């Protein structure tokens, strides 16, 4: 990991704007760690389709992620490109289908189902590379622990976490994809509709499924990571909105959290922790701050390059059930 900023960029506490990356001007917010001497572990939280970055950082029901700074983490939170650097934008011009080959507009988190997405089969995209540049620049002003760089988020932010872990597994130490998509495809890369993708995992729940969220094909081996995937239970679903305002089911996070857990659990240098709750599709609601503290400290207990055999899971807060490995309570087992 190298600490460097675009020439002349002056990083500051709080809001940073006009950060140049791949022809775009990006923004992000920095909360330096509290009560920490020396390099601090890093948390890069990402909002979803409708909550603003400020909501994700400061509103309790959205996770109040900036509070992890009070927990000893330097929080570096990116603003979505679609928000045009405004951390208060919610769903305006963000909550909807993507353009330029991207599937969904909040983040560059998955290739679209039509051929315009072809190019993103093996190019991480501008958000994944921006986040690396962002953290590398902040690290010139604040002492960051290069073995404890973690990112994570909810919904589309969870999808982005999955993408970033798959394309930058030699940078991040791990992540927290909460109710993110995998955009399951056939083994040959063919995009599947929501319904067909949902059925593909139900038909082979323990297999590693390809997906538009990542490289095609997915990498045979990723760098060392700890990944904690969170499913919100039976109601962890998303209904999209048509131009006329009507709603329709367009995502089910049971197959996508399962698929992500299957891929990461099979990786030899990855510790995968599968967590289930019952709060639905939104930031964890039960004992929210206890969960954020437990989850980030669990990730930090496995610094990059740590032996997976040395990992020891501790009990999560009331309202969560977690274990190392793939999800097991989402689909009936083979042996049953
Ligand atoms: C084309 C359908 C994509 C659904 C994305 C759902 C994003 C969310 O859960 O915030």
């Amino acid at each position: 990991v190298k600490w460097e900023c675009p020439a002349g960029y002056e990083v500051k506490e709080g809001l940073n704007v006009d950060f140049p990356h791949k022809g775009m001007k990006r923004a992000f917010i920095v909360y330096p760690a509290k009560n920490v001497s020396g390099p601090a572990p890093v948390w890069v939280p990402m909002t979803g389709s409708v909550e603003s970055t400020n909501d994700n950082l400061t509103v309790a029901r959205s996770g109040a992620n900036s509070i992890l700074a009070d927990h000893g983490y330097t929080v570096i939170a990116p603003v979505r490109a679609c928000a045009n650097q405004d951390p208060n934008i919610r769903g305006e011009r963000c909550n909807g289908p993507g353009s330029n080959g991207w599937n969904w507009n909040p983040w560059f988190e998955g290739r679209a189902a039509d051929p315009s997405g072809e190019h993103w089969k093996n190019d991480e995209g501008p958000d994944s590379s921006f986040f690396v540049a962002m953290v590398q620049c902040v690290g010139t002003k604040y002492k960051l622990d290069a073995r404890r760089l973690f990112l994570g988020g909810i919904a589309s932010g969870g999808t982005m976490t999955n993408r970033a872990l798959l394309f930058r597994s030699n940078f991040w130490a791990g992540g927290l994809p909460i109710s993110g998509e995998w955009y399951v495809t056939s083994d040959d890369g063919t995009p599947l509709s929501f319904d067909d993708a949902r059925a593909a995992v139900a038909a082979a729940p323990t297999k590693i499924h390809q997906g538009r969220v990542g490289p095609y094909p997915l990498p045979a081996k990723v760098g060392p990571l700890i990944v904690m995937t969170v499913w919100g239970g039976e109601k962890d679903l998303w209904n999209c909105t048509r131009p006329d305002g009507s709603r329709f089911l367009c995502a089910d996070y049971r197959p996508s959290t399962q698929a992500g857990s299957n891929f990461f659990s099979a990786q030899p240098d990855v510790v995968h922790v599968a967590c289930s709750s019952t709060h639905g599709h939104m930031w964890p609601q039960l004992n929210t701050q206890e969960f954020n503290r437990w989850a980030l400290d669990t990730l930090a207990s496995h610094p990059k390059g740590s032996d997976p055999r040395s990992f020891k899971l501790t009990q999560p807060p009331e309202g969560y059930t977690c274990h190392v490995g793939p999800f097991t309570g989402l689909y009936a087992s083979a042996w049953s």
